[PDB]
């Protein structure tokens, strides 16, 4: 019975990216900027490699459950507050605390589902939670804020965090400190390889594609179109429910039409929508190029993760939070450094080129993933 450990993964994800998407409308509003935003990202890009090398001195479970106390207590700071000086404070802290999350889960996920298939059927189902995390965030806060009251989502929050905190207890139970058995490879290593490089990269790629394309949609929306407030919230809708769909199939369906294809054709794909986002019209123009973005980057996703996994395992040693910690770096770089480069460049050049270049790099990368493809 690891289904449990499953559980744990999805609801530690879900519950940290409700967070993450409950907080961006409200705090603007009750505050009157960009390195709030940005403190969560980058906070958490630097504690990942210190997390890959703790797990192995003292396992997962303790860095499981201090990722809970952590998310805990900047819940509650957040609810409570009204400063901006705590505000970072408690963006800091969840930015710690959902490194530690995403990378001790990760790695005990790989390490308790060994077989190759599983281990990507398992992550399609853990990568679902932070999609249906950002899809019911918004109208989460939204609604406790507007009936209730401004603290009510987070005490709710918080509430489902001690119920997560309580199975944590009952099921990890982090008594005593275990050591892994064998050293992992150290990062200046893994850095050196080329596959585990080009993987990275087209993560890294493909996800600050997105990073770039959801906050400078609106802007040129509202001047182009002339935007009703309801329609651009709603405009981006169709890539939140295409990335769910496509990662919970292609986490089965990506094996049997090769991991390395999946990831050619999701780079393409995401390629050619970007490309054709600025011919649209009005938001039934829209609407199919975000689908095939969701869609795609839902196909490189699911394809990449596993693939991190099998590297580690074919040609090092079957440790897993430094990988994984690489993987975690390479997601929060695009969402980092994603919307303040996307406005300059907007601001610099014209919003269809900053989408043409986009595109064009994603298309020209594509090919690089031709050498992942196994030996036999
Ligand atoms: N790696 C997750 C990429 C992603 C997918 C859907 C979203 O709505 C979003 O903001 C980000």
């Amino acid at each position: 019975s690891r289904k449990l450990i499953l559980f744990i993964v999805f609801l530690a994800l879900l519950l940290d990216n409700m967070l993450l998407t409950v907080v961006v409308p409200i705090i603007p509003s009750y505050l009157y900027v960009g390195l709030l935003f940005a403190s969560k990202a980058t906070v958490q890009l630097i504690t990942n490699p210190f997390i890959g090398l703790l797990t192995n001195r003292i396992g997962y479970p303790i860095p499981i459950f201090a990722g809970f106390c952590i998310m805990f207590v900047s819940t509650i700071m957040f609810a409570f507050s009204s400063s901006y000086a705590f505000l970072l404070i408690a963006r800091s802290l969840q930015g710690i605390g959902s490194s530690c999350s995403s990378v001790a889960g990760m790695g005990m996920l790989a390490s308790v589902y060994t077989d190759d298939e599983e281990r990507g059927n398992v992550m399609g189902i853990a990568l679902g939670g932070l999609a249906m995390g950002v899809l019911v965030g918004p109208p989460f806060g939204s609604v406790l804020y507007e009936f209730v009251g401004k603290t009510a989502p987070f005490l709710v929050l918080a509430a489902l965090v001690l119920l997560d905190g309580a199975i944590q207890l009952f099921v990890l139970q982090p008594s005593r400190v275990q050591p892994e058995s064998q050293k992992g490879t150290p990062l200046t290593t893994l850095l050196k390889d080329p596959y585990i490089l080009i993987a990275a990269g087209s993560i890294c790629f493909a996800n600050m594609g997105i990073a770039m394309l959801e906050p400078a949609l609106p802007i040129w929306m509202m001047e182009t179109m002339c935007s009703r407030k309801w329609q651009l919230g709603v405009a981006f809708l169709p890539a939140s429910i295409s990335y769910l769909i496509g990662t919970n199939i292609f986490g089965i369906l990506a094996h049997k039409m090769g991991r390395w294809l999946c990831a050619l054709l999701g780079m393409i794909i995401v390629g050619v929508s970007i490309l054709c986002i600025p011919f649209a019209k009005n938001i039934y123009g829209l609407i199919a190029p975000n689908f095939g973005v969701g869609f795609a980057i839902g196909m490189v996703d699911s394809s990449m993760m596993p693939i991190m996994g099998y590297l580690v395992d074919l040609r090092h040693v079957s440790v897993y939070g430094s990988v994984y910690a690489i993987a975690d770096v390479a997601f929060c770089m695009g969402y980092a450094i994603g919307p303040s480069a996307g406005g300059a460049i907007a601001k610099a050049i014209g919003f269809p080129w900053l989408m043409t270049i986009i595109g064009i790099i994603d298309i020209l990368f594509a090919p690089l993933c031709f050498f992942l493809r196994s030996p036999p």
